Protein backbone atom coordinates (compact mmCIF):
# COMPACT_ATOMS: atom_id res chain seq x y z
CA UNK A 1 0.00 0.00 0.00
CA UNK A 2 3.02 2.30 -0.45
CA UNK A 3 4.80 3.59 -3.58
CA UNK A 4 8.45 4.62 -4.10
CA UNK A 5 10.71 6.33 -6.63
CA UNK A 6 13.88 4.71 -8.02
CA UNK A 7 16.29 7.27 -9.49
CA UNK A 8 19.36 6.07 -11.44
CA UNK A 9 22.14 7.90 -13.30
CA UNK A 10 22.29 7.20 -17.06
CA UNK A 11 24.71 9.60 -18.78
CA UNK A 12 27.04 11.94 -16.85
CA UNK A 13 28.61 15.09 -18.35
CA UNK A 14 30.98 17.73 -16.93
CA UNK A 15 28.27 20.42 -16.78
CA UNK A 16 25.21 18.37 -15.76
CA UNK A 17 23.92 14.82 -15.18
CA UNK A 18 20.79 13.06 -16.48
CA UNK A 19 18.53 11.21 -14.02
CA UNK A 20 15.90 8.46 -14.38
CA UNK A 21 13.07 8.74 -11.82
CA UNK A 22 10.38 6.03 -11.89
CA UNK A 23 7.63 4.65 -9.62
CA UNK A 24 5.69 1.36 -9.45
CA UNK A 25 2.49 0.21 -7.71
CA UNK A 26 0.43 2.73 -9.73
CA UNK A 27 0.68 5.74 -12.06
CA UNK A 28 -1.39 8.15 -9.94
CA UNK A 29 1.53 9.26 -7.74
CA UNK A 30 3.15 12.59 -6.79
CA UNK A 31 6.92 12.71 -7.43
CA UNK A 32 8.71 15.45 -5.46
CA UNK A 33 12.32 16.32 -6.34
CA UNK A 34 14.55 18.03 -3.76
CA UNK A 35 17.79 19.25 -5.39
CA UNK A 36 20.54 20.58 -3.10
CA UNK A 37 22.34 23.95 -3.30
CA UNK A 38 21.12 25.75 -6.44
CA UNK A 39 20.88 22.87 -8.94
CA UNK A 40 18.16 23.40 -11.57
CA UNK A 41 16.32 21.33 -14.20
CA UNK A 42 16.21 22.11 -17.95
CA UNK A 43 14.65 18.91 -19.34
CA UNK A 44 11.79 16.54 -18.44
CA UNK A 45 10.11 13.72 -20.38
CA UNK A 46 7.31 11.33 -19.34
CA UNK A 47 6.36 13.82 -16.59
CA UNK A 48 5.99 17.58 -15.98
CA UNK A 49 8.48 19.01 -13.45
CA UNK A 50 7.15 22.41 -12.32
CA UNK A 51 7.31 24.31 -9.01
CA UNK A 52 9.40 26.94 -7.19
CA UNK A 53 11.70 27.25 -4.15
CA UNK A 54 14.11 24.47 -3.16
CA UNK A 55 11.53 21.81 -4.10
CA UNK A 56 9.93 20.76 -7.40
CA UNK A 57 6.48 19.19 -7.91
CA UNK A 58 6.13 16.40 -10.49
CA UNK A 59 2.94 14.86 -11.92
CA UNK A 60 2.00 12.34 -14.62
CA UNK A 61 0.47 13.50 -17.92
CA UNK A 62 -1.03 10.17 -19.06
CA UNK A 63 2.14 8.65 -20.55
CA UNK A 64 3.65 6.21 -18.03
CA UNK A 65 5.32 5.98 -14.60
CA UNK A 66 8.93 6.31 -15.79
CA UNK A 67 10.19 9.84 -16.53
CA UNK A 68 13.68 11.40 -16.69
CA UNK A 69 14.98 14.87 -15.77
CA UNK A 70 18.15 16.81 -16.63
CA UNK A 71 19.82 18.57 -13.68
CA UNK A 72 22.76 20.99 -13.92
CA UNK A 73 25.88 20.70 -11.73
CA UNK A 74 26.29 24.35 -10.69
CA UNK A 75 28.61 23.05 -7.94
CA UNK A 76 26.60 19.87 -7.24
CA UNK A 77 26.82 16.32 -8.63
CA UNK A 78 24.44 14.41 -6.33
CA UNK A 79 21.09 13.56 -7.96
CA UNK A 80 18.01 14.99 -6.25
CA UNK A 81 15.73 13.00 -3.92
CA UNK A 82 12.32 12.00 -5.30
CA UNK A 83 9.38 10.96 -3.09
CA UNK A 84 6.11 9.34 -4.22
CA UNK A 85 3.09 10.81 -2.39
CA UNK A 86 -0.38 9.31 -3.01
CA UNK A 87 -2.80 8.91 -0.09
Amino acid sequence: TGCSVTATRAEEWSDRFNVTYSVSGSSAWTVNLALNGSQTIQASWNANVTGSGSTRTVTPNGSGNTFGVTVMKNGSSTTPAATCAGS
